[PDB]
Formats: C-alpha cells, sequence, structure tokens
C-alpha cells in the first residue's frame, strides 16, 4: 500500500538525482556538446522552479507533507538517491 503523494515526490526527487548525477560527472566535450550542457542547465532550472512553485504556492499541501517525511528519512536500502548524495552533488 503506497500513497500517491509518495509516488509523485519520489519520482520528482529521483529525476533531480538523475539530472544532478548527469550534470556533475560527465565531461564537457567527449560526451555532450556545449548546447547539450546548456540545455541540461535549463532543464534543471525549470525543474527546480516547478518544484519551488509546488513547495510554495500552497495549492499543493499534501505533496509538501510528503516531501517533508522523505527528505528527512534515509534511502530504502540504497534503492533511492538518498538526500546526502544530492548534497554531495550540490556541493
Amino acid at each position: 500500500k503506497n500513497l500517491p503523494e509518495e509516488t509523485f515526490s519520489r519520482f520528482l526527487l529521483q529525476l533531480v538525482g538523475i539530472l544532478l548525477e548527469d550534470i556533475v560527472t560527465k565531461q564537457l566535450k567527449v560526451e555532450m556538446s556545449e548546447q547539450q550542457h546548456t540545455f541540461y542547465c535549463q532543464e534543471l532550472g525549470t525543474l527546480l522552479m516547478c518544484l519551488i512553485h509546488i513547495f510554495k504556492s500552497g495549492m499543493f499541501r499534501r505533496i509538501t507533507a510528503a516531501a517533508t517525511r522523505l527528505f528527512r528519512s534515509d534511502g530504502c536500502g540504497g534503492s533511492f538517491y538518498t538526500l546526502d548524495s544530492l548534497n554531495l552533488r550540490a556541493r
């Protein structure tokens, strides 16, 4: 028995995990071009803007209450991008 809010928040956060683990460790020439890297940055920008509008506009309350309980808890046995891995990628 899984909640819909859990599925939405896990999907968005694993997508940020994908984008971050791509943007950090992938070389600027031998894999992607310059326009591809700028589009990576633009995609992650509009994704975090959609996440901010979800976390701020107040029409989405259950999604925030879902995110508060899974940001804080650990990854399920390493089967998820846990939060401090995203902090390593951000730092």
